[PDB]
């Protein structure tokens, strides 16, 4: 029942919902039981890169990819930071290690500004594809700047955007980023929790959200679906977004991803009340 996107133009087929951010823990025998069970509700996207600080664990994800690796997509990212391309070329040797396989479906660029060596970056993620170290390549980046480098100088088929309800500055560029063949992977879809069952803690804000216009927002959304299951839908409706990286503590919650994930679309009315109801901020920063 879970449903799968296009990667930008790539042949990589990805699961609506992807899995990543886990402390899969300290214990081999019940990480790879957690893992079992993600691949068990049809999730094929994993991506190890940290999001929000926490990763997944690439010597246990490598043991459970044993004996099904060719039906999973993987995703990692690019101490001391060196921007050349033999930095690039080496760091993905690393990841191949521990995970235990020869190719990595797609390699993302974290961290990347517009004062970087854009061509000599380019020209490493392009001998890795050509080479098959890599399939593809993507960044992960909410700077426009950076953005438009890539869309128009490099063959990169997706990038990793901040997306929610809440923070809708990504929408601005969903038009330039569609036309270009690309999709957006989105992290932090339930805005880290404020669009969830737990308290908007008091007196706190989001973004250009004060407290009181988050319980405002919070009260005056559509009430006939749960509001994580809103929050991912509202992703999940425009057709850039290839798949979302939802946050989860446990398999429960996992589980509670998928169950809204694959609830039905949002409508029409459903989409524009959203829109209407919810700021539409931009980025102030590196947008040339
Ligand atoms: O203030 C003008 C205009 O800005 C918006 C943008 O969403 O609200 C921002 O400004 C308010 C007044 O300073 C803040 O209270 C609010 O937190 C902030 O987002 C609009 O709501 C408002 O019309
Ligand atoms: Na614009």
């Amino acid at each position: 029942h879970m449903k799968k996107r296009q990667l930008g133009t790539s042949d990589l087929h990805v699961s609506e919902l992807g899995f990543g951010c886990m402390s899969l823990g300290t214990d081999e025998t019940k990480a790879r039981r957690i893992m079992d069970e993600v691949l068990e509700l049809g999730i094929n996207y994993l991506d190890t890169a940290d999001l929000y600080n926490q990763g997944l664990n690439e010597q246990f994800v490598g043991k459970a990819l044993k004996g099904r690796r060719q039906d999973i997509i993987l995703a990692t990212k690019v101490w001391w930071w060196d921007p050349s391309k033999a930095y690039i070329k080496e760091a993905v040797k690393d990841s191949l290690r521990r995970l235990q396989t020869d190719y990595i479906d797609l390699y993302q660029l974290h961290g990347g500004t517009i004062d970087d060596p854009i061509d000599e970056t380019i020209e490493a993620f392009e001998e890795l594809k050509q080479e098959g170290v890599i399939r593809y390549y993507g960044i992960s980046s909410i700077r426009p700047n950076v953005i438009k480098e890539y869309l128009k100088r490099s063959n990169i088929v997706s990038i990793m955007m901040q997306y929610s309800i809440l923070d809708r500055r990504p929408e601005e560029w969903f038009p330039l980023i569609q036309e270009h063949g690309v999709s957006v992977v989105v992290r932090g879809p339930v805005a880290r929790g404020l669009l969830s069952r737990r308290p908007l803690p008091e007196g706190e804000g989001y973004l250009n959200y004060r407290y009181d216009e988050l319980k405002l927002l919070r009260e005056s959304l559509p009430t006939d679906r749960p509001l994580h299951e809103l929050a991912l839908q509202y992703c999940l409706a425009h057709d850039v977004v290839a798949t979302v990286a939802a946050g989860a503590s446990s398999i429960d919650q996992v589980k509670a991803n998928v169950q809204a994930v694959e609830a039905t679309p949002l409508t029409a009315e459903e989409r524009q009340h959203i829109q209407k109801l919810a700021k539409a901020a931009v980025y102030e920063q590196h947008r040339e």
